[PDB]
């Protein structure tokens, strides 16, 4: 095999990679693949050895070598002007018209989405590069079928870009026949395109990193930030990163993620949907370690307020922000139904914001001027929640965050799991991963739960609160009965126009299976172009 340093490209070199993968841009990605890759590769493999372990029957802990680090003060580098006030953000895909909707949204940040949110086509991925590049340059604009121009108003929220983890292939771009990291591709042309007209007007080149497992992971990012700041002569900590805790392997090594990425983060956030996910997976072979209905898994349960108590904590010792979850909901026309949802975000933003969160997430603008006003009320004249150091707390142990809350496993949450992750693999099979599903806006992490908990439940020969052993047969059952919902809900043009059957057939297949599979974006991404 060759010792080539170069890279290869696998779709036809048109007009947006032009614009795009240019010459100087294909140079400083090479650079980043090269140098990086074996590296990542080898943190992939160390996931293999540490998920073993804990099979084995040893559970997560915090690291003991580590102690002087925790026990020690220091802070992270800095958080720059305009990440300062985060007390809303919006998320979402990078396509044209919502980046310029979530960009004049009443918030702070908005947080374009190349991860969870985005099925990963070529083309909305190099899309994604043209529309941010725009946004960044204050040029983009689109005008709809109807004649209707969207622009971006004065002052528009602070972009972040999130990447896809560290797990997922770009697999258009190869270095010596395997995909390049998704990761490296994500950041590097983000940074590349932007860095310079980002940091001339009073911003800098943010990103948003999820699924971390380890410090190492961390320290890995750090080692990248630097080499892209460095090739462009920037001064240390100019890249900053806001990174999730969405994995259970990472709630055990909050502080040295804060530590190995000390230039260039911060914050860290709460999730639900990753964290349970990750949980099960996890605890994937421990007979004590069952959850019941994901829908009955809130943040309020034990294990979950240990976790937000934890990281609150945990940055705040730091300097670093803690943002609270996910309010989803889209509005309807049904003001009722409106008036509830918006008294169950004011209830759930009020206790993350009592917490101590320094901010929180809106999937849609229409929530924007409600979650703002929760916060602006709680914060008063501050600009965040740094100060908030949870002193009072006692020490918050494994065995805490371990702890599986009680609830039980319905056949109607199993069914709603069957409903809500087919339609969303209908979607991002079709090419659309932000997904309209029952008044929610879903991603990938939602469809992740709903496979993962059924998955569970088969392994451990679980019976549902009913008696009905759950089993493969039993999914399959229930798999065929709730297509004939979905059915019946979305009416027969616009089912006999999707993609069900095939939808149906890839949730079997991850649900089915003997080993649960790590991410079914990997199996899916074979379904793209
Ligand atoms: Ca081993
Ligand atoms: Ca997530």
């Amino acid at each position: 095999a060759t010792t080539t340093d170069e890279l290869a490209f696998t779709r036809p070199y048109g007009e947006q990679e032009k614009q795009i993968l240019t010459a100087e841009a294909v140079e400083f990605l090479t650079e980043l693949v090269t140098h990086f890759t074996p590296q990542r590769n080898k943190l992939l493999a160390a996931r293999i050895q540490q998920q073993q372990d804990i099979d084995n029957g040893t559970l997560p802990d915090f690291i003991s070598e580590t102690a002087s680090i925790r026990d020690a003060d220091w802070k992270i580098r800095g958080i720059p002007a305009d990440l300062e006030d985060r007390r809303v953000e919006i998320t979402g895909p990078v396509e044209r018209k919502m980046v310029i909707n979530a960009l004049n949204a009443n918030v702070k940040v908005f947080m374009a989405d190349f991860e969870d949110s985005l099925a990963p086509d070529w083309n909305k991925v190099i899309d994604g590069q043209i529309n941010l590049r725009d946004a960044v340059n204050g040029t983009i604009s689109y005008t709809n079928e109807a004649g209707k121009i969207y622009q971006l108003k004065p002052n528009p929220a602070v972009l972040i870009c999130r990447v896809r983890g560290l797990h997922l292939p770009e697999k258009h771009v190869t270095w010596r026949g395997e995909a390049i990291p998704g990761s490296l591709f994500d950041f590097a042309l983000y940074f590349f395109h932007n860095y310079q007209a980002l940091l001339a007007k009073g911003s800098g080149p943010y990103f948003y990193l999820p699924k971390t497992q380890s410090w190492q992971e961390a320290a890995w990012w750090s080692e990248v930030f630097s080499y892209a700041e460095d090739r462009f002569n920037l001064p240390r900590g100019t890249i900053k990163a806001t990174l999730l805790i969405e994995t259970l392997p990472a709630v055990f090594q909050m502080d040295e993620i804060l530590h190995a990425l000390r230039d260039h983060i911060v914050g860290l956030n709460c999730g639900r949907w990753d964290y349970i996910f990750s949980y099960i997976k996890t605890l994937k072979n421990y007979p004590d370690r069952v959850l019941p209905d994901r829908q009955a898994v809130t943040m309020d349960k034990p294990f979950l307020n240990a976790y937000s108590r934890l990281l609150i904590k945990t940055c705040h010792k730091r300097g670093a922000f803690a943002m609270g979850g996910m309010a989803a909901f889209i509005p309807s026309k049904d003001e009722e139904h409106n008036n509830q949802v918006l008294n169950k975000v004011k209830a759930d933003k009020s206790l993350e914001a009592n917490n101590g969160h320094d901010g929180t997430w809106i999937a849609h603008p229409g929530l924007a001027d409600t979650a703002m006003a929760v916060f602006n009320d709680i914060l008063g004249s501050r600009k965040n929640q740094l100060e908030v150091m949870r002193e009072q707390d006692a020490p918050i142990t494994a065995d805490q965050l371990l702890a599986p809350c009680d609830g039980e496993r319905t056949e109607e949450g199993m069914r709603a799991n069957i409903r809500v992750a087919v339609q969303y693999i209908e979607a991002w099979i079709s090419g659309n991963g932000c997904v309209p599903i029952y008044g929610l806006m879903e991603d990938a992490a939602t469809a992740e739960i709903s496979r993962t908990s059924i998955w569970q439940w088969i392994h451990h020969q679980k019976t549902l609160s009913n008696g009905k052993p759950v089993t493969k047969a039993l999914f399959r059952q229930m798999l065929g009965e709730e297509m004939k919902v979905i059915a019946s809900e979305l009416g027969e043009e616009r089912f006999s126009q999707g993609r069900f059957d095939d939808a149906a057939r890839l949730m079997e297949q991850i649900t089915t299976s003997d080993e649960l599979i790590d991410f079914l974006t990997l199996p899916g991404y074979r379904l793209l172009a």
